[PDB]
């Protein structure tokens, strides 16, 4: 029969070698091939340095760190993204400010964003969901509106003295946006090379930022070296400790797995451009409706596929997911709206504020979109998500 | 002669490789079965394996809600990781000088540093050798009066909880007992100069004890380590188990079965390692009886250590001195190292009011310290020629 997971890892003999190597090596934490992925990456990104960590997470705080955005400052995040996006807020102490979405998209609404902002806001961290890059047009124009509203209070947020946007593309690794790639585009980004995203090293991630007059890159690229590495630095036994720092530096055998990868990629993204045609294709005068991997402004790198079922409640959405993996699929859902989720309930998030971000959810199934996927399990993903759906409605309408 | 170059085999490649073909590239089944090996090992009923000891380390402190107002007290003489976590966590770090013959707290002035808001006490199990755990828990005992516990399991002891520092001290053993089953909780470091390593990973683990339902503190490590993710048993059963909660903003620092990969092999390695650790040490110690050079002893009345590191210090040599010799030992090719400057010789700790006046013996024992090579790539030949290399050198620089 079909018992087709959600995110397999997609690792080929070229990936073990390539770790074979580095394990016969002197280097078997950071060395010379995390040096020569984030080289590579920038590349890829078009930026000028990278900054190879063990998660995005890591990523995203570090930037936050970098930035001195602490206790007093708010931090703007969507009502409806991955738990990751918003931690990082409270890791460093700062207040999270949700943001309502739109009727027919996963990016905020961008008036309800420009409501959110105050005197205090530091940093919006939207989200390219799914490998699909937001409306980066208008959110630089909402920062630039409300200029007048900041007030820089550390180095890095007076060189800027605006509002700093910050991308999680942990989903968005090679999406572009008007032609230009994430990375490119936002102020500064963070990327996931997590077991189950487009491009892996099984946990792993990097901080990068758009090149900058205002920024010197080697100086930035060394004060996220420091933080993730215990503040230590050196003018050969004696070193300093600057700041009490962390601990998140990737290993060569973690760089190992992303230089192949990175090899690798433009076939992968290929492939998923040719699985979600095939969706869409499939899906395309259905209830079954996907969010868009490609549009005037966006060609996504297609990390997941979206579908929301036009007229399904939240008991017939879990309904079809458990009918779907009875039919051997597996599927998911992103996401939970952050304020359905007991942390930030408990953080005084309410759910009745952010409507949008609900309705999204309710009706929303996450499908397989991998690079182990066949065209026949893809074709038998359609036929079965239908029949399983329309079977469902008219149970529920009997 | 390099410092601490890894030690790794066609095992481990293997191990990592088979992991590579799995289903399983981060957190799975070779991460459960190292945490099931490594508590036989130590002695303890659950290990929670993660990407870094410092990780571990902070996570203790975390599981115990050590916060804003409350101290934890660490030696003078260690290594950075076991005092930035406290900051991390927002409390208090009270440093407290150490003896004159050993790395050891003084634990008089232990005693003395005590107050009613320390809520934790981390000795460092410096180059394997494992501190003086009678004499701490008869401190903690001694002062519980002092103790006023303000979250769950600060409660269940109703005590000052000891933390070991143990990175270096993975197979150290106190009175006949593993590292890991002395101290209430202990982190283990796995990074690529470690005695064991998994290029980067640690562990935390704690005693058997009573108080503590091992499940579901186990449980409270993973969640902290996962972003605060849990599952319920309806969730689980399911077979579209995607539906989580997220119950705290946590963190991110599980181990991956890459990782766990080169722990597995290590492991079986680990028995064969630690004898030619014991081998060099006593071909070092033989070499170095009568001399000027005095090793920190790896075998006592209470103590058979793990040999992570060999520190020395040369009788009657000052900084300048001290600085000399190890120049001298790099020109004549060998690697050495040093362990450590005292924390309030650090910016970072200077910068929050650490004054290295108050730690006198702290100093001392740095002062004198050169640390030389010990691991398992290290000839009988090299051992040998640092011997006598370390001698003559030392003597030069002293006439």
């Amino acid at each position: 029969n079909y018992n087709i997971p959600f995110s397999p890892p997609d690792i080929t003999e070229a990936e073990i070698t390539e770790v074979v190597d580095t394990l016969r090596s002197g280097w078997i934490t950071t060395g010379p091939k995390t040096k020569e992925l984030e080289r590579r990456l920038s590349l890829y990104t078009q930026t000028p340095k990278t900054v190879c960590l063990n998660s995005a997470t890591a990523a995203l705080e570090l930037i936050l760190r970098v930035l001195e955005v602490g206790p007093g400052d708010e931090v703007i995040v969507p009502a409806m993204t991955y738990t990751a996006s918003c931690s990082v807020i409270t890791h460093v102490g700062a207040t999270p400010v949700m943001v309502d979405i739109q009727a027919d998209t996963f990016e905020m609404d961008y008036d309800l964003l420009e409501q959110a902002i105050t005197e205090k806001t530091k940093v919006i961290i939207p989200v390219e969901l799914a490998g699909i890059v937001c409306d980066y047009d208008r959110l630089f124009q909402v920062v630039e509106k409300k200029r007048d509203f900041f007030t820089a209070s550390s180095k890095w947020q007076k060189a800027f003295n605006r509002i700093v946007i910050v991308s999680d593309s942990a989903h968005a690794l090679g999406s572009t946006y008007k032609g230009q790639p994430s990375g490119s585009i936002a102020d500064f980004t963070s990327f996931s090379f997590h077991a189950v995203k487009n491009f892996t090293t099984a946990e792993g991630g990097s901080a990068t930022w758009k090149a900058n007059p205002v920024i010197d890159d080697e100086e930035m690229y060394k004060e996220f070296q420091i933080l993730s590495l215990h503040g230590q630095t050196k003018d050969s036994w004696e070193y300093d400790i600057v700041t009490p720092a962390y601990k998140c530096n990737m290993t060569d055998i973690m760089a190992s797995l992303g230089l192949v990868q990175l090899d690798r990629y433009p076939s992968l993204l290929q492939r998923r451009k040719d699985i979600v045609d095939r969706y869409d294709s499939g899906f395309a005068g259905s209830r079954i409706h996907p969010l868009a991997h490609k549009t005037e402004t966006v060609e996504s790198s297609r990390h997941l596929y979206i579908t929301r079922v036009e007229g399904a409640s939240l008991e017939e959405r879990n309904l079809i997911i458990q009918e779907l993996a009875k039919a051997g699929i597996a599927s998911n859902v992103h996401y939970k709206p952050l304020p359905l989720l007991t942390a930030y309930k408990n953080l005084g998030f309410d759910m009745t504020n952010y409507p949008k971000a609900y309705a999204f959810f309710e009706n929303e199934i996450t499908l397989p979109l991998h690079t182990k996927l066949s065209d026949e399990e893809v074709d038998y993903i359609i036929e079965t998500f239908k029949t399983v759906s329309e079977k469902v409605l008219t149970l529920s309408k009997k």
